[PDB]
DNA sequence: GGGTGTCTGGTCATTCTACTTATTAGG
DNA sequence: CCCTAATAAGTAGAATGACCAGACACC
């Protein structure tokens, strides 16, 4: 099937990424071979988002990574070509635009063949450094006066409703938590998170004004930290979260677990998630939600 | 006979998702 | 007071993102 471009772009955003590898080569006149690559790799479970994005881009392969892991691989220099094309006219807005463009000028360089030549590699490491995790040891050794991985701040408006939709087909959740109470039952809440490392710390702001409601929360586990993007408000979820993403619809598993998410969110609105039968049918679909189904 | 582009088949590292429970906010 | 909705800190762990080695393919 066909996939929207901007779902497609706002995919991306989420589980895409861009790779540029400089391998030592013997056999190479520059010592150098280099590879471009995009790839999305997802849980085997929505091996169809990668059959649409696929069969819309018309290139890449999809493969196994693992037992439990799927991904689709564009590799082949012409087929890059649509990739560029694709993201020109729907860029990407999280950070990871930086190293789209850093995938772009590396695929210049090599359009114009300089990656057959000592400066056109020196260039290739040089645009490398600020790509994702930068240079390997190996290169820094070659390369040793090659050393600044400083970047630039990404900064964009959410570009097009579709976009929030396949960015959160990839980032979001919907949740129904369910906490004890002093009650004769148990309180029933729907919980909508997005995270995001902070980075991109500003379009996780973007999302309240762009939504109308929800808050920030700040998580750390040792070293790393992401921020979440949280709405917990009944309110805003009957009238707000579930309306958009209804008009923009998802792609993938996680739309399941929204359309369960919404089940739930029906009987609450009938005040039906204070009585037995209510919590019983509420457990059964959080139960048979996310992880199980 | 170089020389370069592309694929096979992965693994490594962490940013995501998803799940807990304490606690306060509120009509 | 009540009974309930809403915010919040915290973490687990695997689905992500990023990188890896080797060999094949082609002009
Ligand atoms: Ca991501
Ligand atoms: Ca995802």
């Amino acid at each position: 099937s066909s996939i929207n471009p901007w779902i497609l772009t706002g995919f991306a955003d989420a589980e895409g990424s861009f790779g540029l590898r400089i391998r030592k080569r013997n056999k190479s006149s520059v010592g150098y071979s280099t590879e471009l690559g995009f790839e999305i790799k997802l849980h085997n479970k929505d091996k169809s988002i990668l059959e649409n994005i696929q069969s819309t881009w018309g290139v890449g392969v999809i493969a196994n990574s693992g037992s439990n892991a799927v991904r689709l691989r564009v590799t082949r220099f012409e087929d890059l070509k649509v990739i560029i094309d694709h993201f020109e006219k729907y860029p990407l807005i999280t950070q990871k635009y930086a190293d789209y463009m850093l995938f772009k000028q590396a695929f210049n360089v090599m359009e114009n063949k300089e990656h057959l030549t000592i400066e056109g590699i020196k260039e290739l490491v040089r645009i490398k450094a600020k790509l994702n995790w930068g240079l390997t040891d190996e290169l820094k050794k070659a390369f040793p006066e090659i050393i600044s991985k400083e970047r630039s701040l990404i900064n964009k408006n959410i570009p097009n409703f579709k976009w929030l939709a396949g960015f959160t087909s990839g980032e979001g959740c919907f949740f129904v938590n369910l906490l004890k109470s002093k009650s004769k039952l148990v309180q029933v809440c729907l919980v909508f998170s997005i995270g995001q490392h902070i980075r991109d710390k500003n379009l996780m702001n973007s999302l309240i004004t762009y939504l109308g409601c929800g808050y920030i929360l700040k998580k750390n586990k040792s070293e790393f930290s992401w921020l979440e993007f949280c709405v917990t408000k009944f309110s805003d979820i009957r009238d707000k979260i579930i309306p958009f993403f209804q008009e923009y619809t998802l792609i993938g598993t996680k739309l399941k677990d929204f359309e369960d998410w919404c089940k739930v969110a029906k009987l609450i609105e009938e005040k039906k998630h204070l009585t037995e039968e209510g919590l019983d049918e509420i457990k059964k679909i959080k139960l048979n939600m996310n992880k199980g189904r």
